[PDB]
């Protein structure tokens, strides 16, 4: 339990980060 | 240990949404999906 539990964490740091590149991708095309 | 790595996966997945709900808001101003 405790290597999937690490394992998750990183794996959602990965996809907020992704998030984040769209947002400014996204807000780059409203100018 | 794992109080701490749950509590991390809670945090982060709250935020994942978030940033969900403006990327969808903003496709939608600019034309695109």
């Amino acid at each position: 339990r405790m290597k999937q539990l690490e394992d998750k964490v990183e794996e959602l740091l990965s996809k907020n980060y992704h998030l984040e590149n769209e947002v400014a991708r996204l807000k780059k095309l409203v100018g």
